[PDB]
């Protein structure tokens, strides 16, 4: 399209060598992913076209389509700490990222050993890092008092969805919320730079080093990223475990309730997550270990709840404002019910 030119004098501007001087007729861009938002392109050279220095082949584009300064901020220290991809180029419009050679992780990788205690150990190195960002907690149930504010003002036209949200509604979400802040609030979880949003999907695994045991994956899009409770973002990932989005047909997900992690597999993890952490904890005694663990399995149990009320809501709210092809409404109500669920399982 018109779109096409953009994206080949984006290149051609703030891409070094080759790219500098190449012509509108030499451009190779195809869609990643489109859309409306965060829509995501692979622009490469001709197979053909030599490398003056450094400069890379292929770049991800990604278009912000329809916070701004914060996200640029961390993106970059990210890419200048080599915990993200390098960012090549920086504009209104949207940014030039590296392209890593790489494929996402499916739903049923994460239970892995290995990838696993990978994943725990890239948490626990995001977890302890500093960022220019605020450092109280606000996030968490800022974010949640924000979205049931918007439920609980949605209209709906269709008749269908007026029923589904008519039963979320029955549940008495303000009711359900202060439930919640009473059972966190009385949880002691550290406050910790967040992901907030560590599922397969952002989760790359890299080309060329799927024979490594420990280092063969990275974290990307930090833009749910924030000052939280640690138990959020281990209890949000314990949850990923049961959602799994490559499904083909509406409601283009699939719930499982049985592949939670269990008890032995949440040690697994949280046993990789704490030594990369807190740096004395394998000098600590077995039993203090021990104590440590029974504690943090507690702890990130009940933040789980959190991760089902927070995605609940916020899906109800995409429901009315998405335009992806989802199935909000029922993704919603599979939150809902594992909210529940998990109450009962912990007796809370
Ligand atoms: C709707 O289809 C989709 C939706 C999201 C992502 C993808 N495809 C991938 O993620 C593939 C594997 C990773 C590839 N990749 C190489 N460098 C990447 C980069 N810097 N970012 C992302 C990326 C960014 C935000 N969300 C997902 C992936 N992806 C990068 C892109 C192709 C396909
Ligand atoms: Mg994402």
């Amino acid at each position: 399209p018109r779109t096409r030119r953009r994206a080949y004098l984006w290149c051609k501007e703030f891409l070094p060598g080759a790219w500098r001087g190449l012509r509108e007729d030499e451009f190779h861009i195809s869609v990643i992913r489109g859309g409306l938002s965060n829509m995501l392109f692979q622009c490469s050279l001709p197979d053909t076209t030599a490398t003056l220095g450094d400069e890379p082949r292929k770049v991800l584009l990604r278009l912000y389509g329809a916070a701004m300064v914060l996200e640029s901020v961390m993106f970059a220290i990210l890419a200048e700490r080599s915990l993200g991809p390098k960012l090549y180029g920086i504009f209104p419009q949207g940014r030039l990222e590296q392209f890593i050679p790489s494929r996402r992780l499916d739903t049923e990788e994460l239970s892995l050993p290995d990838i696993s205690a990978e994943i725990a150990e890239k948490m626990a190195t995001f977890h302890g890092m500093k960022m220019p960002f605020n450092k109280e907690p606000k996030w968490l149930f800022g974010t949640m008092e924000k979205y049931l504010k918007e439920v609980l003002r949605i209209k709906f036209t269709e008749e269908s969805r007026i029923k589904k949200l008519h039963k979320l509604l029955s549940y008495n979400l303000p009711l359900e919320l202060e439930n919640l802040r009473s059972l966190l609030e009385s949880t002691p979880s550290p406050v910790v730079f967040c992901h907030n949003d560590c599922q397969e999907g952002n989760i790359l695994l890299l080309e060329g080093r799927e024979n490594s045991e420990k280092q063969k994956l990275m974290l990307i899009d930090f833009e749910y990223s924030s000052y939280n409770y640690r138990g959020f973002d281990i209890g949000n990932h314990f949850c990923e475990w049961m959602y799994d989005y490559s499904y083909e047909k509406y409601p283009f997900f699939r719930a499982n309730i049985r592949k939670y992690p269990t008890k032995k597999q949440q040690l697994h993890f949280i046993s990789s997550y704490l030594p990369a952490f807190q740096n004395d904890f394998e000098n600590l005694s077995t039993e203090e270990k021990s104590i440590i663990k029974e504690e943090m399995l507690l702890e990130v149990n009940r933040f789980a709840l959190a991760s089902h009320f927070l995605w609940g809501l916020w899906s109800i709210v995409q429901a009315k404002i998405s335009s992806i092809e989802f199935g909000y409404m029922d993704y919603a109500q599979a939150r809902f019910d594992a909210y529940f669920h998990q109450k009962r399982k912990l007796g809370v």
